[PDB]
């Protein structure tokens, strides 16, 4: 046997040979580091008994369990194999109990299949008996995607593992963790996988959200494939270099599903069409957000407002922690230290700003008739709380305000309950948005005040690695119990149905608008009701390096609006590091500099009115706002199509396998590297040129370089910033708000192939009316340059901005002399623009021009 094959037998402790002999495993301690010294037997698991049967679906299979003796808890000897040809590029598969139901996670988008298996497959799916496995192949080059030969199926009541192996070490995915990398290189690995409020650090634990999709590129032509397990119960994935993956849950079914795609985008795209592609943001959410925990009073908070407003810092959105709270109550505000809270909230809007509050699902159960506390009152009267084992009692547990009770949201009157609470509360003070925090469910005790009983659920037989030890730690109880069912079953999905709800009070709060949701925890399509953020890091270099895989993997999710805290939550922040923090951090999709209680103010313009950090922060906010067209289009091909938004460069450059370990620079869309310094000291950053043409942003000017790695230059007030040749950019004039930006002038910037041509495109619609795409209310254009002819395209029309706006001046990068530029509207000429060139850089400007956005236009030139 292959030592990095062995698929580990004593998972639960350190290994021995009696316990070894016991299960019927293999014994080896000769192996390397993390080489299992306990390893399964070729013949110990499953077979299939009599014969495959066809189905319109796909086939079912009887599966038979060779008669070993309990280890985690009850065997199940007769397994169900289902498998539906759900699609072309998906493949779906369960195992499940032939004789007993068990739990499967009541996902609010996916559906079950009905009807006949999909014509045309890109994959064959093979099935073999003695003993079962299962193999998913690419039919074009016959590639093993999926194999579970390399080890066992086992299915006792608390504890489910199949195996895979994999075609490549190129494994992207899984959360929610900190993984500092973003390939995983495949050596021997366990993520666990079980909401928790946890610090994100180096110690590589189970954080807030609960993500098992993985992508694998498979080789260097594109091909990839995608795997997701529907499972909401504690987990842990095993990764060996094998390559192998495991999946080792302690409980619900094996659930999977197989996606292929041509390219990893493509995996992606059919990931999210599976699970929920996301939602459109509102405009104004794409804009720079600043908060902290703890400013006390109101005065602080509006001190901290009127400096950054003061130094015309692009800010859009300010966050109210739990200080704005009447002592840290869900839908009150301290009318001592946040006396007048309402007015200012009329002065944020009257600045063209917007408020997201922050609120917790747990509700103070400390009401009388001297002092009445109306959400528990109301929750208590609609019976809408989490209840312990006994059915009926609502469960107490302790966080900020003291004993509470947690709403029940997978029950559908908790989201009219909670709709009425905030309906209640906005009346008082106007929130535009809404930030869920502690939802894992966070609880200051474990399990409950009076903590847990001793049983199957609250103690299994098997707990996966995850931090502390035991399931009940800083949560609910695992046999609370709730509509969707048991807290052991569906732990992992409470922040989901919070995310659910919240947006459904939204349609309520915010009639016909997108408003915005900020979510902690997460379950696989929580990108189509909310954003997220990365959670309590750390004021220290690691955590600036680690955030890019972070955002990364959230785009792979569905959940492309997401970033850390700026500049880091805990810690008094060094200002070199939060100066190179705002250069990366105007180019996160969600920008949100947010720090801990008791810190220095982080805060830009608290750095000083001219300091560095204030005017570097300022001129890179500017760069993001100019280029929010774009971003907001990119948006719109996440939400219509499912393509990422911060994308790995290896998304794009897939041929090149230098790129496929690349992690400190990263793409928006498939046009503009960004390539952070992240070394403190430096002003320069190894970084690798993919296989394109590269214009510097600011400049205009091709670099040199391409398909290498380089030292780029880049000193304190500098982040790189690299357009792709083959690509128009639409752009906005920028302001301070996006209220007013989204008035202003647009501009193209056409950045040349070595062919001298470019495509882009440009999606406008009103930025924040719900179902704007779904109702085909909005702009589609494209612009297509080829080689003396700019076309101004129109592909959907159906939306006409009332403010007037315009394209005024169109930069072309790395073109000879225009000259004799036209402008033809509809085929009739024209107007003569006027051009700038620079000779050296190889920049044309044209201006004075005024190309009217949703209508057809031809830009001609010679040389
Ligand atoms: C938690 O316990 C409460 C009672 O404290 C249950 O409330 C029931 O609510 C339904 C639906 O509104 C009513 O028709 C019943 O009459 C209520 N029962 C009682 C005994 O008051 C609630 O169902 C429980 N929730 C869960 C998840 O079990
Ligand atoms: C940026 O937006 C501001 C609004 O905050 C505008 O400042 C306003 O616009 C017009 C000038 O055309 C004035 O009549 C307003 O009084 C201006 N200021 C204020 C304080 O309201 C500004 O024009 C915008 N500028 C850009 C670059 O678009
Ligand atoms: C792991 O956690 C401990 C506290 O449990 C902390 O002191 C330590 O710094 C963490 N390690 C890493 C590598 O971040
Ligand atoms: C409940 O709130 C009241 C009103 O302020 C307070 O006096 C009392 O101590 C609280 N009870 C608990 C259980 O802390
Ligand atoms: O347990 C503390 C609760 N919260 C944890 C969040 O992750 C953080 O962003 C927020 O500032 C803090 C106060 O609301």
């Amino acid at each position: 046997v292959n030592e990095l094959e062995r698929i580990n037998c004593i998972p639960d402790q350190p290994p021995t040979k009696a316990t070894c002999d016991q299960r019927g495993c293999c014994w080896n301690p000769q192996g390397a580091v993390s080489v299992p010294w306990c390893y399964y037997s070729k013949n110990h698991s499953y077979h299939v008994e009599g014969n495959l049967v066809n189905t319109n679906a796909g086939f079912t299979a009887r599966l038979k369990n060779l008669p070993s003796s309990p280890v985690f808890g009850s065997n199940v000897d007769n397994v169900l194999l289902t498998a539906e040809y759900q699609t072309s590029n998906r493949f779906h598969f369960k195992l499940t109990d032939q004789t007993n139901n068990r739990f499967e996670v009541p996902h609010e988008h996916v559906q079950s299949f009905s009807g006949n298996a999909a014509a045309s497959l890109t994959y064959q799916v093979e099935i073999s008996r003695q003993p079962f496995s299962i193999k998913v192949t690419r039919r074009s080059n016959n590639r093993v995607l999926f194999d579970s030969s390399i080890g066992p199926l086992l299915f006792a009541d608390q504890f489910l593992q199949l195996s895979t192996r994999l075609p490549s070490t190129n494994v992207y995915g899984l959360g929610e963790h900190v993984h500092q990398q973003y390939r995983h290189d495949m050596n021997w690995k366990t993520w666990p996988i079980f909401n928790r409020d946890t610090t994100p650090n180096g110690n590589g634990t189970n954080l807030y959200g609960a993500q098992t999709f993985f992508l694998c590129l498979e080789d260097a032509s594109g091909l990839s494939f995608g795997v997701f397990l529907m499972n909401s119960n504690a987990m842990e994935v095993v990764l060996q270099p094998a390559p192998a993956i495991t999946y080792r849950t302690i409980g619900g079914i094996l659930d999977f599903y197989v996606f292929l795609g041509n390219t990893p985008e493509q995996v992606v795209q059919e990931y999210l069409e599976l699970i929920g592609r996301p939602a459109l943001p509102s405009y104004w959410a794409l804009g720079f957000h600043l908060s902290r925990y703890e400013y006390g009073t109101l005065d602080n908070m509006r001190e901290v407002v009127e400096r950054n407003r003061a130094a015309q810092l692009p800010y859009d959105v300010q966050h109210a922690d739990i200080d704005y709270m009447d002592e840290r109550r869900d839908f009150t505000y301290d009318s001592v230290d946040f006396k007048g809270f309402p007015e200012f909230v009329n002065e944020l809007h009257n600045n063209g700003q917007k408020l997201v509050i922050i609120v917790d699902p747990a509700i103070s159960n400390n009401s009388s008739s001297s002092k009445p506390y109306g959400p528990y009152d109301r929750g208590s009267d609609m019976k809408i709380w989490v209840n312990s084992s006994d059915g009926v009692t609502p469960l107490i547990g302790e966080v900020w305000p003291g004993q509470t009770v947690f709403p029940d949201y997978t029950n559908p009157n908790c989201a009219v309950w909670w709709t009425k609470e905030f309906e209640l509360f906005h009346n008082q003070v106007e929130f535009d948005g809404i930030w869920i925090d502690m939802n894992e469910v966070s609880n200051f005790v474990d399990g409950s005040v009076s903590g847990c009983s001793t049983n199957n659920l609250n103690n299994p037989p098997f707990t996966p690695r995850i931090l502390d030890g035991y399931l009940f730690c800083k949560t609910l109880c695992m046999d609370a119990v709730q509509h969707w069912g048991k807290q052991y079953d569906i732990h992992n999905l409470y922040g989901y149905s919070m995310a659910v709800a919240t947006a459904e009070a939204a349609k309520t709060v915010f009639p016909n608008k997108r408003s915005f949701i900020l979510t902690r925890s997460t379950f696989a399509g929580s990108g189509k009701f909310a954003a997220h953020w990365l959670g309590d890091n750390t004021a220290t270099w690691d955590d600036l390096r680690w955030s890019i895989p972070g955002v990364l993997e959230f785009n792979l999710f569905g959940i492309p609006m997401v970033g850390p805290d700026i500049c880091g939550f805990a810690l008094d922040t060094p200002e070199e590091l939060c100066r190179r923090w705002m250069q990366l951090g105007a180019f996160y999709p969600f920008s949100r500099n947010h720090n801990g209680q008791g810190y220095k103010d982080q805060d830009p313009a608290s750095f000083g009115a001219d300091s560095l950090l204030l005017n570097s922060s300022r001129h890179y906010l500017n760069i993001r706002y100019t280029l929010l067209p774009y971003l907001y289009t990119l948006f719109f091909r996440a939400h219509s199509r499912g393509d990422t938004v911060a994308r790995p460069l290896l998304h794009e450059f897939y041929e090149d396998n230098s790129t496929w370990d690349v992690h400190q620079q990263f793409l928006w869309g498939p046009g503009l590297l960004i390539t952070p310094v992240l070394d403190e000291g430096a002003e320069k950053v190894m970084a690798y040129v993919p296989d394109a043409v590269w214009y510097d942003y600011e400049t205009g000017s091709q670099v040199r370089w391409r398909k290498q790695k380089v030292e780029m230059e880049l000193p304190g007030d500098k982040i790189g910033l690299h357009l792709r040749g083959g690509y128009i950019f639409p752009t906005q004039q920028p302001n301070t708000t996006t209220l007013a930006s989204r008035k202003n002038p647009l501009g193209l910037i056409i950045a040349l192939d070595e062919n001298k041509e470019a495509k882009g495109e440009l999606f406008w619609d009103d930025g924040e009316t719900k179902d704007t795409v779904a109702n085909k209310v909005y702009l589609l254009c494209e612009f297509s340059v080829t080689q003396n002819r700019l076309e101004v395209n129109i592909s959907q029309s159906t939306y006409k901005d009332p403010n007037n706006l315009a394209f005024n001046e169109i930069k072309i990068l790395g073109t000879e002399e225009p000259s004799n530029v036209t402008v033809k509207h509809n085929g009739v000429p024209s107007t003569s623009p006027t051009v700038t060139y620079d000779s050296n850089l190889k920049v044309a400007i044209i201006t004075d021009i005024d190309l009217l956005l949703g209508e057809a236009y031809t830009v001609e030139w010679a040389h």
